[PDB]
Protein backbone atom coordinates (compact mmCIF):
# COMPACT_ATOMS: atom_id res chain seq x y z
CA UNK A 1 0.00 0.00 0.00
CA UNK A 2 0.93 3.54 -0.90
CA UNK A 3 1.44 6.73 0.98
CA UNK A 4 1.86 10.37 0.57
CA UNK A 5 5.64 9.98 0.56
CA UNK A 6 5.34 7.71 -2.40
CA UNK A 7 3.53 10.59 -4.23
CA UNK A 8 6.34 12.91 -3.24
CA UNK A 9 8.87 10.55 -4.65
CA UNK A 10 6.91 10.09 -7.92
CA UNK A 11 6.67 13.92 -8.17
CA UNK A 12 2.91 13.65 -8.11
CA UNK A 13 2.54 16.39 -5.44
CA UNK A 14 4.90 19.22 -4.76
CA UNK A 15 7.49 19.40 -1.98
CA UNK A 16 10.51 21.71 -1.48
CA UNK A 17 13.32 19.34 -2.39
CA UNK A 18 16.64 19.81 -0.75
CA UNK A 19 18.48 16.91 -2.24
CA UNK A 20 17.93 13.83 -4.34
CA UNK A 21 19.91 10.80 -5.39
CA UNK A 22 19.22 7.38 -6.78
CA UNK A 23 18.31 5.87 -3.39
CA UNK A 24 16.94 8.72 -1.25
CA UNK A 25 15.14 12.09 -1.18
CA UNK A 26 15.33 14.97 1.22
CA UNK A 27 12.66 17.68 1.60
CA UNK A 28 11.17 20.24 3.91
CA UNK A 29 8.57 19.04 6.39
CA UNK A 30 5.20 20.48 5.75
CA UNK A 31 4.43 20.87 9.47
CA UNK A 32 7.67 22.12 10.80
CA UNK A 33 8.47 21.78 14.57
CA UNK A 34 11.64 23.93 14.30
CA UNK A 35 12.92 26.81 12.22
CA UNK A 36 14.58 24.22 10.05
CA UNK A 37 12.86 20.86 9.83
CA UNK A 38 13.25 18.31 6.99
CA UNK A 39 12.90 14.70 6.09
CA UNK A 40 15.15 12.18 4.42
CA UNK A 41 13.46 9.16 2.99
CA UNK A 42 14.52 6.19 0.96
CA UNK A 43 13.10 5.56 -2.44
CA UNK A 44 12.67 1.91 -1.58
CA UNK A 45 9.36 1.25 0.21
CA UNK A 46 10.14 0.09 3.71
CA UNK A 47 6.96 0.74 5.56
CA UNK A 48 8.75 1.18 9.01
CA UNK A 49 12.15 0.63 10.65
CA UNK A 50 10.91 -2.54 12.48
CA UNK A 51 10.62 -4.42 9.18
CA UNK A 52 13.95 -3.19 7.71
CA UNK A 53 16.34 -6.12 7.09
CA UNK A 54 20.12 -6.46 7.53
CA UNK A 55 20.89 -5.68 3.94
CA UNK A 56 19.06 -2.26 4.34
CA UNK A 57 21.88 -1.22 6.55
CA UNK A 58 23.83 0.70 3.97
CA UNK A 59 20.71 2.54 2.83
CA UNK A 60 19.74 3.59 6.46
CA UNK A 61 23.22 4.79 6.91
CA UNK A 62 22.98 6.73 3.70
CA UNK A 63 19.88 8.56 5.03
CA UNK A 64 21.89 9.83 8.03
CA UNK A 65 24.89 10.96 6.04
CA UNK A 66 22.53 12.79 3.67
CA UNK A 67 20.86 14.28 6.72
CA UNK A 68 23.98 15.67 8.14
CA UNK A 69 25.18 16.96 4.87
CA UNK A 70 21.90 18.82 4.25
CA UNK A 71 22.11 20.09 7.78
CA UNK A 72 25.48 21.65 7.02
CA UNK A 73 24.29 23.10 3.67
CA UNK A 74 21.25 24.59 5.52
CA UNK A 75 23.44 26.53 7.92
CA UNK A 76 22.76 24.28 11.04
CA UNK A 77 26.09 24.68 12.62
CA UNK A 78 24.95 24.92 16.24
CA UNK A 79 23.41 21.55 16.09
CA UNK A 80 20.40 19.52 15.27
CA UNK A 81 18.50 16.42 16.17
CA UNK A 82 17.64 13.44 14.12
CA UNK A 83 14.69 11.28 14.80
CA UNK A 84 13.11 8.15 13.49
CA UNK A 85 9.72 7.11 14.86
CA UNK A 86 8.30 3.62 14.82
CA UNK A 87 4.69 2.54 15.33
CA UNK A 88 2.00 4.23 17.42
CA UNK A 89 3.99 4.64 20.70
CA UNK A 90 6.77 6.28 18.65
CA UNK A 91 4.27 8.50 17.04
CA UNK A 92 4.90 7.36 13.43
CA UNK A 93 2.55 9.14 11.14
CA UNK A 94 3.37 7.95 7.64
CA UNK A 95 4.05 4.27 7.06
CA UNK A 96 7.19 4.77 4.86
CA UNK A 97 10.37 5.02 6.78
CA UNK A 98 11.76 8.52 7.29
CA UNK A 99 14.26 10.44 9.17
CA UNK A 100 13.49 13.76 10.73
CA UNK A 101 16.10 16.40 11.08
CA UNK A 102 15.48 19.48 13.22
CA UNK A 103 17.36 22.51 14.23
CA UNK A 104 17.54 26.29 14.34
CA UNK A 105 16.56 26.43 18.02
CA UNK A 106 17.42 24.74 21.25
CA UNK A 107 15.95 21.22 21.40
CA UNK A 108 14.83 19.96 24.78
CA UNK A 109 15.13 16.73 26.73
CA UNK A 110 13.30 14.30 26.94
CA UNK A 111 12.58 14.12 23.13
CA UNK A 112 8.83 13.62 23.46
CA UNK B 1 39.68 1.14 22.01
CA UNK B 2 36.79 3.78 22.25
CA UNK B 3 38.09 7.34 23.15
CA UNK B 4 38.56 9.80 26.05
CA UNK B 5 34.84 9.90 27.06
CA UNK B 6 32.78 7.93 29.40
CA UNK B 7 31.55 5.79 26.53
CA UNK B 8 35.05 4.75 25.85
CA UNK B 9 35.31 3.44 29.41
CA UNK B 10 32.13 1.48 28.88
CA UNK B 11 33.53 -0.04 25.72
CA UNK B 12 36.77 -1.01 27.47
CA UNK B 13 34.67 -2.53 30.34
CA UNK B 14 36.36 -0.18 32.82
CA UNK B 15 32.99 0.88 34.34
CA UNK B 16 29.80 -1.10 34.46
CA UNK B 17 26.81 -0.89 32.23
CA UNK B 18 23.84 -3.19 31.60
CA UNK B 19 24.76 -4.52 28.18
CA UNK B 20 22.03 -5.64 25.87
CA UNK B 21 24.07 -6.56 22.83
CA UNK B 22 27.63 -6.49 21.63
CA UNK B 23 29.36 -7.13 18.27
CA UNK B 24 32.47 -6.12 16.59
CA UNK B 25 31.16 -2.71 15.42
CA UNK B 26 28.92 -1.65 18.25
CA UNK B 27 27.57 -1.90 21.87
CA UNK B 28 24.02 -1.41 23.12
CA UNK B 29 23.24 -0.75 26.79
CA UNK B 30 20.67 0.73 29.18
CA UNK B 31 20.66 4.51 29.68
CA UNK B 32 21.43 5.41 33.27
CA UNK B 33 18.82 8.22 33.41
CA UNK B 34 15.97 6.66 31.50
CA UNK B 35 13.35 9.02 29.98
CA UNK B 36 11.05 6.11 29.23
CA UNK B 37 10.19 2.78 30.70
CA UNK B 38 12.68 1.22 28.27
CA UNK B 39 15.54 3.56 27.22
CA UNK B 40 18.89 2.44 25.78
CA UNK B 41 21.86 3.48 23.71
CA UNK B 42 23.63 2.02 20.68
CA UNK B 43 27.10 3.25 20.15
CA UNK B 44 29.88 2.35 17.65
CA UNK B 45 33.21 0.96 18.93
CA UNK B 46 34.93 3.32 16.63
CA UNK B 47 35.42 6.80 18.08
CA UNK B 48 33.42 9.29 16.02
CA UNK B 49 32.97 12.32 18.19
CA UNK B 50 29.67 13.40 16.63
CA UNK B 51 27.54 12.79 13.54
CA UNK B 52 28.62 16.06 11.88
CA UNK B 53 32.18 14.68 11.36
CA UNK B 54 31.19 11.15 10.28
CA UNK B 55 32.63 10.35 6.88
CA UNK B 56 31.11 8.66 3.84
CA UNK B 57 32.61 5.32 4.57
CA UNK B 58 30.95 5.41 8.12
CA UNK B 59 27.66 4.95 6.39
CA UNK B 60 27.44 1.25 6.81
CA UNK B 61 28.31 1.59 10.46
CA UNK B 62 25.56 4.23 11.22
CA UNK B 63 23.24 1.92 9.48
CA UNK B 64 24.29 -0.89 11.69
CA UNK B 65 23.56 1.10 14.78
CA UNK B 66 19.93 1.47 13.69
CA UNK B 67 19.48 -2.17 12.74
CA UNK B 68 20.86 -3.11 16.19
CA UNK B 69 18.52 -0.53 17.71
CA UNK B 70 15.58 -2.11 16.20
CA UNK B 71 16.61 -5.68 16.85
CA UNK B 72 17.07 -4.77 20.48
CA UNK B 73 13.80 -2.98 20.57
CA UNK B 74 12.08 -6.11 19.34
CA UNK B 75 13.94 -8.37 21.82
CA UNK B 76 12.98 -6.01 24.65
CA UNK B 77 9.29 -6.37 23.93
CA UNK B 78 8.73 -2.94 22.28
CA UNK B 79 6.08 -4.02 19.88
CA UNK B 80 3.82 -0.96 20.20
CA UNK B 81 6.53 1.34 19.14
CA UNK B 82 9.57 3.37 19.88
CA UNK B 83 11.61 6.39 18.97
CA UNK B 84 15.28 6.69 17.78
CA UNK B 85 17.21 9.85 18.33
CA UNK B 86 20.61 11.19 17.59
CA UNK B 87 21.68 14.49 18.92
CA UNK B 88 24.31 16.74 17.47
CA UNK B 89 26.02 19.69 19.15
CA UNK B 90 24.66 22.04 21.78
CA UNK B 91 21.32 22.86 20.00
CA UNK B 92 20.72 19.13 19.73
CA UNK B 93 21.54 18.73 23.34
CA UNK B 94 24.49 16.44 22.71
CA UNK B 95 26.82 16.11 25.64
CA UNK B 96 28.91 12.98 25.40
CA UNK B 97 31.23 13.62 22.39
CA UNK B 98 31.05 10.02 21.08
CA UNK B 99 28.22 9.35 18.63
CA UNK B 100 25.20 7.43 20.07
CA UNK B 101 21.78 6.52 19.09
CA UNK B 102 18.95 6.72 21.81
CA UNK B 103 16.17 4.31 21.59
CA UNK B 104 13.02 5.00 23.75
CA UNK B 105 9.74 3.23 24.26
CA UNK B 106 7.33 1.65 26.69
CA UNK B 107 5.01 4.72 26.74
CA UNK B 108 3.46 7.19 24.29
CA UNK B 109 6.07 9.52 22.91
CA UNK B 110 5.08 13.06 22.19
CA UNK B 111 5.48 15.53 19.36
CA UNK B 112 7.48 17.73 18.94
CA UNK B 113 10.56 15.58 20.00
CA UNK B 114 11.92 18.21 22.28
N1 LIG C 1 27.88 5.81 32.83
C1 LIG C 1 26.76 5.71 32.05
N2 LIG C 1 26.13 4.52 31.81
C2 LIG C 1 25.01 4.45 31.03
N3 LIG C 1 24.46 5.56 30.45
C3 LIG C 1 25.02 6.79 30.60
C4 LIG C 1 26.22 6.94 31.43
N4 LIG C 1 26.56 8.24 31.42
C5 LIG C 1 25.65 8.90 30.66
N5 LIG C 1 24.75 8.02 30.16
C6 LIG C 1 23.57 8.35 29.34
O1 LIG C 1 23.83 9.08 28.14
C7 LIG C 1 22.65 9.86 27.87
C8 LIG C 1 22.90 11.21 27.28
C9 LIG C 1 24.08 11.24 26.35
O2 LIG C 1 25.02 11.97 27.09
P1 LIG C 1 24.73 13.52 27.39
O3 LIG C 1 25.86 14.10 26.72
S1 LIG C 1 23.14 14.28 26.28
O4 LIG C 1 24.71 13.78 29.00
C10 LIG C 1 25.24 12.87 29.98
C11 LIG C 1 26.64 13.25 30.49
O5 LIG C 1 26.90 12.61 31.74
C12 LIG C 1 26.73 14.75 30.71
O6 LIG C 1 27.86 15.18 31.47
P2 LIG C 1 27.70 16.45 32.47
O7 LIG C 1 26.30 16.79 32.66
S2 LIG C 1 28.55 18.26 31.93
O8 LIG C 1 28.24 16.01 33.92
C13 LIG C 1 28.92 16.91 34.82
C14 LIG C 1 30.14 16.18 35.37
O9 LIG C 1 29.69 15.03 36.10
C15 LIG C 1 30.48 13.92 35.71
N6 LIG C 1 29.81 12.62 35.85
C16 LIG C 1 28.84 12.09 35.07
N7 LIG C 1 28.50 10.85 35.52
C17 LIG C 1 29.27 10.58 36.60
C18 LIG C 1 29.42 9.46 37.54
N8 LIG C 1 28.65 8.36 37.38
N9 LIG C 1 30.35 9.56 38.54
C19 LIG C 1 31.11 10.66 38.68
N10 LIG C 1 31.03 11.73 37.86
C20 LIG C 1 30.13 11.75 36.82
C21 LIG C 1 30.94 14.20 34.28
O10 LIG C 1 32.18 13.53 33.97
C22 LIG C 1 31.07 15.71 34.24
O11 LIG C 1 32.43 16.16 34.43
C23 LIG C 1 21.93 10.16 29.16
O12 LIG C 1 20.56 9.88 28.90
C24 LIG C 1 22.63 9.27 30.16
O13 LIG C 1 21.64 8.61 30.94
Amino acid sequence: GDTIFGKIIRKEIPAKIIFEDDRCLAFHDISPQAPTHFLVIPKKHISQISVAEDDDESLLGHLMIVGKKCAADLGLNKGYRMVVNEGSDGGQSVYHVHLHVLGGRQMHWPPG
